[PDB]
């Protein structure tokens, strides 16, 4: 029983290509997934370009997916044949201090292990996954395809930041798939929104209907500075802006897709304005099932660019680059 | 200088009467307000009525406000003629531990002492009040003359309930001043607002456009249970209802306006769910500026419903108590 | 195929009911739209109520909708599966005097015929329209299921007005579905804008966010006469206190809903002022297209009350006439 | 007894001296005013540089103007002393069969003759001029010395442009004294506003706050083409640039200052499109009360770049010409 999968053998967006895979069985504890839609992200970019190892090898990429259940491994309740899932992406033991207080994107015993990264990953027709990790939805799989990654990051991001109504947020990078929900997130929790983007004049309407209440280029933000938070998943990729516009008690909350981001860091201006700089990654297994549940209500929306076919993958993770991309891109095997 | 004024010198709807009185002078600290609009609340209502002591006496009441600047006391300063203002209705030192973490409504000093309850109120042309309760404002001021009590009240209660998106809110007495807003602020905040109205056939579709997600009966509202957060500002009225539908972890905020209010907690079921009960009263000085610019941006809305001349004010009283619809009544000086 | 829809066999509110019927096929020049919200409007209220005879027996009525095509009949390119579309509500030949010169709601050949009175209409999930009838737009759905009647039948009052900047206009029925489009028209075309209501308090918020200069009582209106121009959208029901406060030249806008409208009229008055009175109903296809447009460029706003499932249609048809109600009420089905 | 005047005895700006002059003395049917400030419009320096014949001579140009009525001669009633006032800067009959149309601009008796071309003008201490071309009004006289020329041309160009909602509307010479109200006008009367200017990205946010859509270069506007009208009141500056970019039945309407103007028509183009060529001067008595009733409601504004004593009239007149003049230049006796 093979199946077609996206692999590399060596790390390189050009090793990236087509091939056929043993098609993987669940054990106990673990289901079978077809795989419906798989998110393309930086992070699987950054995967497949090497900025971390993979395992196995060669390795199906691919962190972010939903899908139907095609087999349950033994033991497996609560989820059958037939069931549409969506599949958080953190492994946790569920016993450490870090999963008992909720923070299971930091378990202690997997290491926080990225489903894709250190198990082979939605780029293929199949995939096994823990079975607690895969939550039925009732949503559009192409939409809760930009789950795992996309929303559940910024949740994290926006919850870390303690937004209180009246508050303005800088989103900072508002056009990438995390950035975009974390417009939407700012809002619901009574952000006043402004969405940062060098291409403002053509994603303004996107940005607004996502719940912006301005969209700013980086130079525009200088002058609208003070903010208050700042969330910001680019990385170091824009450090220099994001810290200089914040005011008083300002929250700077950084997440990244693994590259490299060393950056200068004045402590001098952070503690004379009581500034917190906030680590965010992944999210938490509870709060994925509250984003599930957002979607499935209409609250958040999945704003969609495009979709490939698995053996257009490449073509993918490049688009992401694309001044003409605003929103996602989804591979479908 | 006399002015015409609202006073009883004896407790008793039917002892507010329509006299000449004198023209209070502002000293030092204080600006005199000549009154634009008044609210009419049932804490106005019970202070007439003596459920509350009032002093001085015979008693001006009226303790939600707006206005225009009339005079500035001697020496002060960022407060000037013709300037439009509402008044935060607490009267605050400013240097006690309440005062200073930000509760100025809980002042250890002034004994949380309320504007036209232990002042002269603003059922009169003219008010004086202390210039640091005068907050400036561009809203029109029928508007602005909801958010001393309905609207702060609202953004307290909604505050200290730690609303988290996706979490069911129910709001008890959401037909009123306080609980219409309340829909507001916890929508504002990310929950998911179930309105609760015995009157639901009528005043479902004002409710949703208050942000409300859905209109219950109470007996729906028990249905529904569990809920996560109940907002109630109608003291005991609600309390069996409001207690029972809480669910593992709710929080029930309470407010009132004064009248007595014992109630039977089952603390056994109290700890068994983990709920907590949380009085709220007023609102911080700091989210009174908060509301004020939400009223200017647009992002709240005043549910109104008649004005009345300052004659009319027994009229006005009466209207509270029976209304043809739902919104708030204010007197016009 | 079978769908969910409202129907009368008889007149009366009591006999609207929730019935399975079955789903229309369309024919050649025609188009089937999954209707995705259906506007509440007194002209529907007068079908189901008999004021106005209706075709076929038993009849689905909704005469503003807008939705998404699901499928093409015979013959019709322009058009296909999936857009977003929402519909011109008038019946025309394209080919008649009044077709000819742009006054297609004027058809000598349909006699004006209106979708949803003289066809099924859109209070059910699916509907069959000319093809010719069905506007592709980007908006919102629900913001353009405002469009069909409110704003159309406004755009073409304020038209026919002949309103030049600086003229004073009264709209009456200002906060109903046509008359909250008119105050937005007139303004829009240059008219110092004068909304008459006598519920000033509660409204005068959002008509100002309509574009009201002002908001006045009918007696404050008299008292601020002469008018250059009253728009009427509510059949007979202001002209006894409105057509008095036109000036010379003044022109008197009528539209309404079909019901009987019969008013006594002081021709001396008229000819002596050089008054006009002019009738109103709909408006013209190449307008609706303008108005569409002016919606998708955020220039025109639609002020929403509450929007019901189809089970509750009854109730929503009640709340058009609640005293609570301010704003517009559709139905999603 | 004498007053202070600019005066020149032959054309040229460098003749134009501060003179001693008799004050004038109003006859019958006249007023004197004591000019507060007068504007600097490229008809002024045409006059002065003698590109128009003046009279009488020596002579005192200043066309445009706003002041207050020091004297009125015999005969006038509804103006008088001390009352501000600006001035209608036309000569007119009021029995010739234009001035009886309301084309008061096209009097066949005086033969449109211009106040301060024909008579002594502005630019002086005191000007005498027809009681009946005096308005009175309560605006800023500086704002009001803005409407005679700027305002009242633009205003009817525009009103004879029959711009509608929704048509889009370009304005050549946005920044100068009659294209920066053009831009409000059309923006007042619905229409989608372009700004045309070479200096787009200095001028940007002006021409924005007076109601533009866009602002953008020439060479921009012909890829934005076709634009329905077209106001120019550059005489012939713009017009090999201007008059391809409209459409199917587009107007273009011209004004201009009276320097030579002859253009290349192409009359194929013209009739094939049922393009309108529409020349505009001055404006109608009736629309000047119009224009200052628009400025005193604030629903236009006047842009002003600086303002000069007399004595420095030379800079004045000049500073028309200069790139960094954005807005109007007057000069204040
Ligand atoms: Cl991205
Ligand atoms: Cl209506
Ligand atoms: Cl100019
Ligand atoms: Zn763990
Ligand atoms: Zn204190
Ligand atoms: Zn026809
Ligand atoms: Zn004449």
């Amino acid at each position: 029983h093979e199946m077609r999968a996206a692999a590399f053998s060596t790390p390189g967006l050009e090793n990236l290509k087509l091939v056929e895979a043993e098609t993987p069985r669940p054990g106990p504890g673990e289901v079978l997934i077809r795989v419906k839609y798989a998110g393309v992200n930086p992070l699987d970019y950054n995967v497949v370009a090497g900025a971390v190892k993979a395992s196995p090898m060669p390795h199906i990429p691919g962190s972010e997916f939903a899908g139907v259940v095609e087999e349950a491994g033994p033991g497996v309740t609560g989820v059958s044949r037939g069931d549409p899932v969506v599949v958080y992406n953190r492994l946790y033991c569920g016993h450490c201090r870090q999963c008992l207080t909720g923070w299971t994107q930091m378990c202690e015993v997997t290491g926080g292990g990225i489903i894709g990264i250190v198990t082979q990953g939605g780029y293929a027709e199949y995939a096994v996954v823990p079975a607690k990790n895969a939550v039925a939805t009732r949503a559009d799989l192409k939409e809760a395809a930009t789950l795992p990654i996309g929303a559940l990051t910024a949740w994290n991001m926006a919850y870390r930041a303690s937004i209180s109504p009246g508050e303005k947020v800088a989103v900072v990078g508002a056009t990438g798939n995390v950035g975009i929900y974390a417009v939407q997130f700012a809002k619901l929790l009574g952000g006043e929104v402004y969405a940062i983007s060098r291409r403002k004049a053509k994603v303004e309407s996107i940005l607004k209907s996502a719940g912006a209440d301005a969209v700013l280029t980086p130079d525009e933000a200088k002058s609208a500075a003070p903010f208050d938070v700042v969330l910001d998943p680019t990385g170091s990729a824009s450090w220099d802006l994001s810290f200089g516009v914040l005011g008083r008690g300002g929250r700077y909350v950084t997440a990244g897709a693994l590259t490299g981001a060393e950056v200068r860091l004045d402590l001098r201006r952070l503690y004379g304005m009581q500034i917190l700089v906030i680590g965010a990654t992944g999210g938490r297994r509870a709060d994925f099932n509250t984003v599930v549940r957002l979607l499935e209500a209409g609250r958040i929306k999945a704003f969609l660019h495009n979709v490939y076919p698995l053996a257009d993958v490449r073509k993918a993770l490049e688009e992401l680059r694309s001044p003409e991309r605003v929103g996602k891109v989804l591979i479908a095997p």
